[PDB]
């Protein structure tokens, strides 16, 4: 949902390549995200990384469990931990 | 049907060339879609790509299975996954 | 018959030159259809293309098999595939 | 009426294919409108799209409700929303 | 009657070939109407198409029901729908 | 008069359908003008549109005020504005 | 109004994708705006984003409150805050 | 005059949509200019934009003052500033 | 002469509207050439533009000097420069 | 004389209606020429237009000056300019 | 002969005006062919162009050499090249 | 032959201008192909480019060697290399 | 104002991250400023930090008091203390 | 003049954003220059910045004094100081 | 084949310019690929680089040996080494 | 000649705007080349820039000396230096 | 919270590597913090060490107890002891 | 594999230049890794060093033996020694 | 002022930590000065200590009295005593 | 030649700015190379620096002597010394 | 000149911050030089410091006297003393 | 393990060079440890000496026996003797 | 060679400044090596000193004799004496 993903889009930041690697993105896909949205900035790169993960996983794969696991390996567990448990 | 294809037409977007390649379009056909409907925009290009796939496949080939496979290879499984399973 | 040809006349559209070429029309015949019925529109051009194919082939050549083959090469198999098999 | 349709004819513009699709036009009919009135311009194409919708629907179908629904799906609700409610 | 047919004669226009085809005219009859009254214009062609339909059908066939059906298939239902129901 | 109408006939051009619609021509009348004088060109179509407006309005309706209003709605006010006020 | 929207069109700039996302645009619509008006520049993209928001919302939705909320979430509150309160 | 408008036609260029918006063109009119003269190029689009402004304004509105104001808001004041004051 | 005009007819091309404007054609005359000979193509439009210039100017005006000046302003000086000086 | 009128009869062509209008023919007279000699072709229509001008003007009105003026307004000055001055 | 001219009549097509110009037809003669046989179509126009060339040239001028030269300048050398050399 | 040219017509695509330039087409001829068949699309432009090359070269020039050389310079050697050598 | 902010933009320097943190910027926003304007340098990063603070706060929040407090916590009170009190 | 501006265009470089800010460009205008001409490089961005300054200022504002002041504030006084005083 | 080239298209990425240089592309060709497909992204650029290599080399040059050599010099031997030997 | 210009057309590339500026193209002409041939790519833009320079200069201006000077100022002297002196 | 962590960020200082080791940072993570933020200084390194600890631990691990234990082992108990107990 | 390389990517750290030198990277390649991924940090540099080693060596060279030898010379044998033998 | 602070910057030396402590610097700030400017030397550390004192105190706190008191407690009264009283 | 320049392109590295300065590049040209090819990396910057030197010098200036002198001043004499003398 | 500044650029070294301070650089400008060119090294920082001094001072301020004074205060008088007086 | 090495890291102290020599460190490695971590202190030097011993020895060499022998020769047997036997 | 230089790189150590001075490095070059590679350590400084000596001397100067002389003056003759004579 939009509320379940807005904090991740807004507060992920410079570690988007690591998060993408933990989310199953190949190096070529990270290169495409880095290249296509260079003109729009880092916020666009993070948004498009999350969006392309959603498109790739559909509704069956875009689960909270897999996102939580990916963020835990990425060490960015603050995002989902705050968003879901605090709210 | 119209309900089975409206979300794909409306939400496919910038990846229409990749989806067309996964749907069996030759490079010349993609060039024709890109050239003929440049004056109408990206929405028209996506609509005409889906429409020409339907004309090419008839009713025997325009099956949900082949569209699902093509979207899975295109990595745009969110479209059909949301449309069919969520609704 | 009229029922076997009305959907093709009504839903063929902008690809009438390609369909005519796959139906055995020479370039001069396509020029004559394009020139004579410019004042009546695209619907008249498509109708006259089908009608002139019928006159040229008689009843021995105006078969479902040859029309199906011509539409398959034209990639407009949706027309006959829907009309004959769906109905 | 003429006053209920003049703003739609004058201010619809480049989205006439989408509006026609939401109004029930088949792809062949859109091709005929695009082909026949290419020599007169976009204004003629929009005018003829609205006019052919009126002819197809008669007086029983050319209702404000169906036009409003079609414009809402087309996302061009500004036309009818301004014309009817503002005036 | 004259009042039941004057609006159709006056407001039918460029779609007279399609209306004639839906009214049962063979292609040769449409050719004769197009050829004989080329010197008088489109209004004469439309008038003679309606008149020849009346002569062919007599009083037993020149019914409102068949004309309404033919106009509905021709998509020109505005003519009879306005004339009969509005007045 | 001839001097009050020659610049309009000579310099109206491609917008003759819009001007005819603003002058009270029905769609069928525009179709007849477009069809009858296709063999003579656009200049003949414009001349016959103005001439048929004059015949329809007589001398009581063929006034400068109504022509000025029709040209203003058509956005072709340059014609009459230059002709009458400049000369 | 034109005065209520000119400063937003002129001074929004590189954050148009974020503003569009906060205004309810789907990713496909942002792709269409980015693709269609690439030949005209960033100013055209911003203008068309605002214009398409106006068309989508009509007069009932194109309110100052919703635009203010969208700009506040986009963090571009300077636009409307200066325009409305300063003037 | 021709000398007062030739430099504007020749040297306006890619900013023709902005200049048209500052000259009072609605979005639909800009769409018609962009669509009709796509086959002739940008020079034709600029020429037709200026020409349609002249037709719309007549001789009473096609004044140097309004053109100067429109160019000043468009930020293309070099055109008229050079043409009129330098020569 | 035929030899003095064949290279201009054969090699003028897409810039025929600009050349016609530099040759003294009004916008209505260019509209008539564009409309009448749409069915024959661009070669016919260029041929008829040159031919109508010859008819308008007679033998007293159809001079090499005026054609050279018109081509120089049109920037198509290659035509006459090659034809006359090279041969 | 026959030599002073043969080139005009032979080389006037498709602009005979415009030349007739510039020669003082009413619209009804042009209709009669167009209708009576439809079976003989365009050459007969042009010949009869010139002949009826001669009959109407007698020998006092069938002067070179008035024909030259009429051709100049018709823009077909090539005819008389070549015939009289070149020979 | 009939065999030496049937392929040219059948396969010449839309370039009949250019071929007529290369065959020595004046513009008025092309206008007469275009006007007289508009009711019969393009095939009749091409047939009558060839026939009138034969009548004009007699048997002394209707030679293979001049027809070959005219087709070579017209760029339609496929007609005679195939007909004479292939057969 | 048809089999020797169908793959080139079907799979040439966006590089048709370059292929035409390598095939000896002047810029005006490319402009005519681009302008005349804009209403039919890119497939028609490619088909007409090949067809006009065939007409220009006859049977003596439409050789495999010259087409192979032209495709080699155009860098589209895949077309003929696959068609002739693979089959 | 420009004079109230130019010294801060020009003389803030290496402590821009600390100043941004004291101004309410999240870590992701600082990452975006650091990433987007790496190609332009430190001056651009400082300018964009101040500019984005202004956009975020509007005119109601971009007060001297809050900027003074933020600079005092950042320990860069020399900037505003010199600018406002000295001048 | 071209000589008074070529050294500034050629030797301004990476400080074009600062120079544009000192020349009166708003942040949105700098964003448009940065976005539109990203595909052409830094030289194009600098050229278009100077060109748009010239268009905005006309001939009355594009003075040496204002450019010198803007370069002095930008600290790029070497450009104009060398160009004007050294030469 | 498609299976022999899909991994290279999908996993080549940011080093496409180096791979193109090792594949024999001139700098202008790399510029054309970079410019034409900027609107579609890096994936399209890589796909079109491989496709244009295939067109340039035909079936005689598009060999596994030359691709392997080019990838070895490019240092991207993982692509072909994994694809061919692992599978 | 074709051999004197083919290497320049093939190997000029991304610097076509700079070369056009050094060749005397106004900014509007560069805008027209960039806009008209966006659908065909960079190769078409370079080809049309050279072609329009040739048309503008005729045979008297399209000299090797002026092209060499323009390339020297553009810093692309490799093109002509290699082509003329090496061959 | 911000108040519970500001004194630790501001007053930790040169012992940040020891504190990071007591907080569970691997040597590679300390190397990344030391390397990435060398350009910003020691304050940035300390801030990013605390921030990355917060991201790693989420809200479940970023407890006062674990921070107190880590500071006690680091021997920097003054920070938290003063902050929490004194205030 | 991913499990055979994740500990090396995560725990290599500041000695990446030495490890790259022992892995066969030239000084220029180390410069490119250091320069390209300066904006992403040390983790990205280490990841890209390992990734580029994998691409360079393919599957035939990316063996455990060579990596073990390179780590032994680099003195970072803890990485592979722990990963492979401990697990 | 610069003259009131140059002798202190130049002649303070090894006692900069003591002077900073007497000037109100916390231990963390002294650590940051010692760490950040280790690469530039002791002169840079002293300069940055004085500069950061100036930034912290603004113009209201950077008084001669407080500096004199701080130097007196630091026992470095020679600096200010010589500078102010001797000069 | 390619063999005389490949080692310089491959092994020049981080000193490309110094080498460019010794090769006669102005600071603006180095800024353009640094800015345009930031998205492709250091290898692209070095390649484009060498390529632009070749374009600037042509074949008359791109001599081994000048490159050797430039590398000697740059202190990178290993490149050319190894390449030419060792091989 | 280049010879008057090369020894200063090459032999200034670690004291570039002190020299910049004596040359009138503010602390923010030194921060920008230190930050922007950290990726290129100390040589680039020294070169850019001298270059920015030249740009700031123009030709009127970039005098030998002021540079000599700045170096004398910086205590680096060896540079200019050797360069100018020894040579 | 961490518990088997924490007392050695915490209580080794000033004899770290002797312990490193007994642990197999070359003099250059001791110089690197002394130089790199001079800014962090003696604790960092001892920690990095132990850590680099662990990396060098892996898990096969980082045994208790070799550490005990090295400490016995170093005469610091109190560390391991207390840690292992006392606990 | 690599074997002739690895022991010198690995075992030179803290005396790298003295060795660089004996190898002909100016003080500025030693400052650049000390400054650029401070983030990587002493091993990187020694490696880059040797590497830059190799680049400066090429293959003609990077002789064993000069390195032996430089090491003898540096008093580090153990390096080369052991490496060359012992092995």
């Amino acid at each position: 949902t939009d509320e379940h993903l807005n904090p991740i889009r807004e507060n992920l930041g410079r570690q988007w390549k690591n998060c993408a690697r933990k989310l199953g993105f190949t190096e070529s896909q990270i290169d495409e995200i880095d290249h296509d949205y260079e003109r729009d900035g880092l916020k666009e790169k993070v948004y498009q990384m999350l969006q392309k993960w959603l498109m790739r996983e559909g509704t069956k794969g875009a689960t909270v469990g897999k996102l939580a696991q990916a963020l835990h390996q990425c060490c960015r567990i603050d995002l989902l931990n705050h968003l879901i448990r605090a709210s």
